[PDB]
């Protein structure tokens, strides 16, 4: 029953076929029952302050060559940039200065920064008072201990997928693997430790999404992300079908109900696939959002998928518009960090 599952779930009876059926079920009653559970779940344990990480996407060259990437390597017809590190760091004060409490380093998996221009950025910006959250990709254990020691307080590595042949497969410079051991890496060092998964990649399947669940559950990660797979033109997955909106969000939702305390975004992938989705997802069990604070005229070239929404606008729009998007939403804007506040539980 549908209201089975709603109530093993309320008993936090997370077991693999609990987790399946609630994510086999397509029952619209069983489904709107499950958002409004992590709803009140969110609002429980996290309460309604939304917290804003304004994201610099300050470089777009990697090395590396992801099948579902429009970054990767072999993408001839990107136009490549990489912002200097003062315009880096004035960049992220001109945040600060609209009120972000959290800068987010975000970039393709580029050598020329990597460690000490890194390193000498995150400097400048913890001067300013604010949390600072890498998302660079894997690098060197040596790599990850001196940027810790240079201040940033948080770093976000999505696992992609828990299913380590698909994640070979389409990562095909690295494995499974590398990329947790990397996540360990981080939470040894002491950084909240942010992780997280693609939603309908070719060839994933629904018991892909509860190994997903479970990966998370069992390592409590203190942020997670998750989105739908976009197929960009530019790569070999161009012709693959994106992921369902719907799946995606519940899978937002079993996030919140299984990691009560953890920091969980509303992604732009959300937004971009469905118009007003990270309102939705706001309202499903996220209560981070990350307003786009890439600077003109970069914006537009940081394509990991097509149709990625705010790359027309001004590049000051986002902040507004997400402080705005939060009131509508009856919400409030993080008042401190938005680190994660554990709830020590049974
Ligand atoms: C806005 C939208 C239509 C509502 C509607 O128009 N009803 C009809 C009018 C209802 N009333 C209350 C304004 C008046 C009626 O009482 C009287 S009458 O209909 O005018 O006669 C309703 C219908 C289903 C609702 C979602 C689901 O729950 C799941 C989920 C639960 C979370 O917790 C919060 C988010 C989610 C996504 C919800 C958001 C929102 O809430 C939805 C989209
Ligand atoms: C209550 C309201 C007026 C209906 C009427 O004219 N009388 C109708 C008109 C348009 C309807 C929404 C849309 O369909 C989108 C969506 C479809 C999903 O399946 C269920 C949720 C959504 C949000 C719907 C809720 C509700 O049903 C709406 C607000
Ligand atoms: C940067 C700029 C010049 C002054 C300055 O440098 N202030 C630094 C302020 C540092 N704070 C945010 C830590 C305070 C100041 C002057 C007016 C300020 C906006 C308005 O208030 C409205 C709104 C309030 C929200 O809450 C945050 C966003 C908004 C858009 C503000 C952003 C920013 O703040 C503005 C542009
Ligand atoms: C209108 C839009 C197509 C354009 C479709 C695509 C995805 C749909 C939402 C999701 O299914 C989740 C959720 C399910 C609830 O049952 C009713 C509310 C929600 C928010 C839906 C409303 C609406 O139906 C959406 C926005
Ligand atoms: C300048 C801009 C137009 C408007 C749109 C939404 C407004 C915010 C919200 O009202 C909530 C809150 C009060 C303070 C907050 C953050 C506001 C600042 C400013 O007033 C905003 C950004
Ligand atoms: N085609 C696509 N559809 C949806 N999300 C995608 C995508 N291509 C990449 N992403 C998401 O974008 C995130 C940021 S990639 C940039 C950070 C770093 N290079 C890294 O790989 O971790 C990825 O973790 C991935 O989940
Ligand atoms: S997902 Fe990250 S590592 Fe992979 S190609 Fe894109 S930017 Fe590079
Ligand atoms: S969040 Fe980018 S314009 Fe609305
Ligand atoms: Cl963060
Ligand atoms: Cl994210
Ligand atoms: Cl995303």
């Amino acid at each position: 029953t549908g209201r089975e599952i709603l109530e093993k779930l309320e008993r936090r009876e997370f077991t693999r076929e609990v987790l399946k059926e609630a994510l086999s079920i397509n029952d619209r009653g069983f489904n709107e029952a499950l958002f409004k559970l992590a709803d009140e779940i969110r609002r429980k344990y996290v309460g309604d302050e939304v917290h804003i990480r304004a994201i610099i996407e300050f470089s777009n060259v990697c090395r590396k060559n992801c099948l579902y990437c429009g970054l990767r390597r072999d993408n001839k017809n990107l136009k490549r940039y990489r912002m200097t590190p003062e315009e880096i760091v004035e960049r992220a004060r001109l945040a600060v200065q609209f009120g972000a409490k959290t800068i987010v380093l975000q970039s393709g998996e580029d050598p020329y920064y990597m460690p000490d221009v890194i390193s000498d950025i995150v400097k400048e910006i913890k001067k300013m008072g604010v949390a600072v959250t890498l998302s660079l990709g894997e690098w060197p254990r040596e790599y990850y201990e001196k940027w810790k020691e240079a201040g940033a307080d948080r770093y976000l590595l999505r696992h992609e997928t828990a299913n380590p042949v698909l994640h070979r497969k389409l990562r095909p410079d690295t494995s499974f693997e590398n990329r947790l051991n990397c996540l360990l890496t981080l939470k040894e060092l002491g950084y909240e430790t942010g992780a997280g998964s693609m939603v309908g990649l070719p060839g994933q399947t629904i018991d892909d999404l509860v190994d997903d669940l479970l990966f998370l559950k069992e390592h409590d990660f203190d942020m997670v992300g998750i989105g739908p797979f976009i197929p960009h033109p530019d790569t070999p997955l161009a012709n693959e079908k994106k992921g369902d909106f719907t799946l995606t969000l519940k899978m937002v939702a079993l996030t919140r109900i299984l990691l009560p305390d953890s920091n969980i975004p509303a992604t732009t992938a959300m937004g971009t696939i469905v118009p007003g989705g990270r309102e939705i997802t706001l309202r499903c069990g996220a209560n981070v959002i990350m307003p786009n604070w890439t600077p003109s005229p970069y914006r537009q070239l940081y394509q990991l998928y097509p149709g990625k929404i705010c790359v027309f606008e001004k590049d000051t729009a986002c902040i507004p518009c997400v402080m705005k998007m939060i009131e509508l939403l009856g919400r409030k804007p993080g008042r401190d960090w938005g680190g994660r506040k554990r709830v020590f539980e049974t």
